[PDB]
């Protein structure tokens, strides 16, 4: 029943999901002048080069790219991170218009849109039981700027057309998340929450420095998406963005001096 609009959006999920004004919820703005260089933070390793990408679906929300996460096949390790993280799904948030699609900011700057590659903990056996712990889940963010077009985004995009509306799904198999990494994996880290319901705080999020471009055309063709299911009136698919959260009893690290 959670949303986005007015009337089930963000400023009403604490009615359900009291943990909306907890202690470590994201977003937050990264105020770049107040995160502090962390020399213990370890090489990040983005090891994909093995996924094995499965299906993507419209699940009213979003849309999600969903991978084989039955072994180590597509992991994230180092940095902040204690153990193996196993890539279980991306997904993007975005806006009605350029200005606005992020979830996190940086020194308030919000951009087009963010994307979210979610991965649990291998130590706790499955994503249920790790979104029981409070080092469950870690989730990578890369912010999107709308510029020259992203190619290895292309295949999302034109697969689209084929879950416009809610629970529709296509196979997407043989997908390399690695096009859709900038060049740098320099990133600020902090501990946080999922942005969506349930809101539960298990995240370490990774945020990268740098971010993507996208063109105008690709993001254009996120905000074709419907929130709806088939046969309902249309709801474009936009401004599918919490805003920032207070920071409360955090600090935001950085891996770069
Ligand atoms: O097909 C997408 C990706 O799938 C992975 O399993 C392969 O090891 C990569 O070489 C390939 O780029
Ligand atoms: O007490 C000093 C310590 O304060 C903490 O809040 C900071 O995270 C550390 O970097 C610093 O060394
Ligand atoms: O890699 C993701 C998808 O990209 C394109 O849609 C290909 O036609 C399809 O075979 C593949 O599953
Ligand atoms: C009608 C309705 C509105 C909002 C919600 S919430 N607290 O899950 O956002 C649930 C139902
Ligand atoms: C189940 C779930 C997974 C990941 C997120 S997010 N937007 O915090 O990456 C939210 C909910
Ligand atoms: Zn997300």
């Amino acid at each position: 029943h959670w949303g986005y609009g007015k009337h089930n959006g963000p400023e009403h999920w604490h009615k359900d999901f009291p943990i909306a004004k907890g202690e470590r919820q994201s977003p937050v703005d990264i105020d770049t002048h107040t995160a502090k260089y962390d020399p213990s933070l370890k090489p990040l390793s983005v090891s994909y080069d093995q996924a094995t990408s499965l299906r993507i679906l419209n699940n009213g929300h979003a849309f999600n790219v969903e991978f084989d996460d039955s072994q180590d096949k597509a992991v994230l390790k180092g940095g902040p991170l204690d153990g193996t993280y196993r890539l279980i799904q991306f997904h993007f948030h975005w806006g009605s218009l350029d200005g606005q699609g992020s979830e996190h900011t940086v020194d308030k700057k919000k951009y087009a849109a963010e994307l979210h590659l979610v991965h649990w903990n291998t130590k706790y056996g499955d994503f249920g039981k790790a979104v029981q712990q409070p080092d469950g889940l870690a989730v990578l963010g890369i912010f999107l700027k709308v510029g020259s077009a992203k190619p290895g985004l292309q295949k999302v995009v034109d697969v689209l057309d084929s879950i416009k509306t809610k629970g529709k799904s296509a196979d997407f198999t043989n997908f390399d998340p690695r096009g859709l990494l900038p060049e740098s994996l320099d990133y600020w880290t902090y501990p946080g929450s999922l942005t969506t319901p349930p809101l539960l705080e298990c995240v370490t999020w990774i945020v990268l420095k740098e971010p993507i471009s996208v063109s105008s055309e690709q993001v254009l063709k996120f905000r074709k998406l419907n929130f709806n299911g088939e046969g309902e009136p249309e709801e474009l698919m936009v401004d599918n963005w919490r805003p920032a959260q207070p920071l409360k009893n955090r600090q935001i690290k950085a891996s770069f001096k």
